């Protein structure tokens, strides 16, 4: 069946392993652990295609960032994570597309941004501020949260359906 690489980054605390494991694991995870590296795999149908879906979590934290462009560059299609609560996270997004880009050695990357953490309220980052970013990269935004699940399918079988329109 058709496997599809995916890869998950983002800033240290944005939600990259509460969104991996809402979509695989359908539970979320309310403490913090921060994360080195690791990787998820599920068959799921999408679009009427048997798929299997290989996730690299990779960390967000720059301590346990060691060897992660390794890791990601044989991802297929990556999802540009920030919390719509943290600013900062949001201005580190333009670095992980540079990373991507190195990794890949391509400008044409399929990714989709994610604005996570959309159940809270403490919101710093407006949607319209996002959706300008992702249409300067040609790249969908959507807002996820791994709490409710809201999103959560969405942001990565679009994933799914931008590698598919590579
Ligand atoms: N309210 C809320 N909290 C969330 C959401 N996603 C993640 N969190 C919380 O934010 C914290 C960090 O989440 P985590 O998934 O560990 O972040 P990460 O990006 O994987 N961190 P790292 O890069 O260090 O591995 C956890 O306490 C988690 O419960 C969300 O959508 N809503
Ligand atoms: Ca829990
Ligand atoms: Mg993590
Ligand atoms: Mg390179
Ligand atoms: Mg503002």
């Amino acid at each position: 069946m058709t496997e599809y690489k995916l890869v998950v980054v983002g800033a240290g605390g944005v939600g990259k392993s509460a969104l991996t494991i809402q979509l695989i694991q359908n539970h979320f995870v309310d403490e913090y652990d921060p994360t080195i590296e690791d990787s998820y795999r599920k068959q799921v149908v999408i679009d009427g295609e048997t798929c299997l879906l290989d996730i690299l979590d990779t960390a967000g934290q720059e301590e346990y960032s060691a060897m992660r462009d390794e890791y990601m560059r044989t991802g297929e299609g990556f999802l540009c994570v920030f919390a719509i609560n943290n600013t900062k996270s949001f201005e580190d997004i333009h670095q992980y597309r540079e990373q991507i880009k190195r990794v890949k050695d391509s400008d044409d990357v399929p990714m989709v941004l994610v604005g996570n953490k959309c159940d809270l309220a403490a919101r710093t980052v407006e949607s319209r501020q996002a959706q300008d970013l992702a249409r300067s990269y040609g790249i969908p935004y959507i807002e996820t949260s791994a709490k409710t699940r809201q999103g959560v399918e969405d942001a990565f079988y679009t994933l799914v359906r931008e590698i598919r329109q590579h």
